[PDB]
């Protein structure tokens, strides 16, 4: 279940398509702790495409739903990330995920 709270601007038309390489600001952060990750220390803002499973299907699917410019906030069920094995040092199993995410893409 990906259930988007979305900051608003943007234009609303531009969508992500298959096989597209999109540009991501992201910033973990687990309910009820600290942050986890984050993609502004490094600088580096995690350049990746649609469709290839890189990602996790928690953040996957609230790409799709997003456009140019605007800025969501995920939350991930523990099923589609980790909550059955669990990122070992990192991710605890049986967590909730949230992130800061903020969509400003390319091609």
């Amino acid at each position: 279940g990906v259930e988007i709270e979305t900051i608003s601007p943007g234009d609303g038309r531009t969508f992500p398509k298959k096989g597209q390489t999109c540009v991501v600001h992201y910033t973990g952060m687990l309910q009820n702790g600290k942050k986890f990750d984050s993609s502004r220390d490094r600088n580096k803002p995690f350049k990746f495409r649609i469709g290839k499973q890189e990602v996790i299907k928690g953040f996957e699917e609230g790409a799709a739903q997003m456009s140019l410019g605007q800025r969501a906030k995920l939350t991930c069920t523990p099923d589609v990330a980790y909550g059955a094995t669990g990122h070992p040092g990192v991710i605890p199993p049986n967590a909730t995920l949230i992130f800061d995410v903020e969509l400003l893409n390319l091609e």
